[PDB]
């Protein structure tokens, strides 16, 4: 079940794979939820996305150190957007090393984000180049196009049935795609589809704005990113 941590959720998925959940009251949409994953790979931990805050982010590291107890090697984050980025500096004043997307990365002073320490390229095909995500245990990194953002990456979690969508992915009962303010609106159907082909055998999708779903929710999400075109 889920487990209340300050004004955090966790919520345990597999046995090395837990989801982070943070809030933010944002003025005219409510108290927005957005998700992340944290894996232990062996003696290490890894995490996919920072909370909204730097505080959130802090208390995402304060559970790990009850719950696991054992050091986070990396960060990677899914886009250039507060809710997965926002975070950067407590990453970066508790010595974790951090990654994004290369694109990412440069629009992150734009978008009021402190980049990544790293920056990701990815092959004409979408996969990450490996020599740009070292000691990635078992986090396989794709670029599935753009979608909900130009720089929108994805991840899937080797050994288990996981895959995370990020933000580009809404589940199987959501009635609308979410945040589209920088999105890629002739491509997201095609990107929500890629992620999909990635990732053939994963059967639980993680994904930013809704709880674990089905695989319905990559075919429910780039059927309604469809009707955008
Ligand atoms: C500060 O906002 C964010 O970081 C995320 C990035 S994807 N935006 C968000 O969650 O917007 C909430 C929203 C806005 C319009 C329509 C649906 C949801
Ligand atoms: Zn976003
Ligand atoms: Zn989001």
């Amino acid at each position: 079940g889920d487990q209340r941590f300050g004004d955090l959720v966790f919520r345990q998925l597999a046995p090395n794979v837990w989801q982070h959940t943070s809030y933010l009251d944002m003025p005219g949409f409510g108290a927005v939820a957005s998700n992340g994953l944290i894996v232990r790979d062996g003696g290490r931990v890894l995490v996919v996305d920072t909370a909204w805050t730097d505080d959130q982010t802090a208390q995402i590291l304060n559970w790990i150190k009850q719950e696991i107890n054992l050091p986070v090697a990396l960060a990677v984050v899914t886009h250039a957007h507060q809710d997965k980025m926002g975070g950067m500096d407590a990453l970066h004043a508790a010595g974790i090393a951090t990654y994004a997307n290369a694109l990412s990365n440069q629009l992150a002073p734009q978008e009021g984000m402190v980049a990544a320490q790293h920056s990701l390229t990815f092959a004409a095909n979408g996969w990450v180049e490996p020599a740009t995500a070292p000691n990635f245990g078992p986090l396989k990194v794709f670029y599935p196009g753009p979608g909900h953002t130009s720089d929108n990456i994805t991840v899937g979690i080797d050994g288990t049935d996981i895959a995370f969508g990020g933000c580009l992915i809404k589940d199987s009962k959501a009635k609308s795609l979410g945040n589209l303010g920088d999105a890629d609106t002739e491509h997201y159907a095609a990107s929500a589809r890629a992620f999909g082909a990635a990732f053939p055998k994963a059967s639980m999708i993680v994904m930013s704005h809704s709880a674990p779903d089905s695989r319905a929710a990559i075919t429910h999400t780039a059927r309604m990113a469809d009707k955008l075109r």
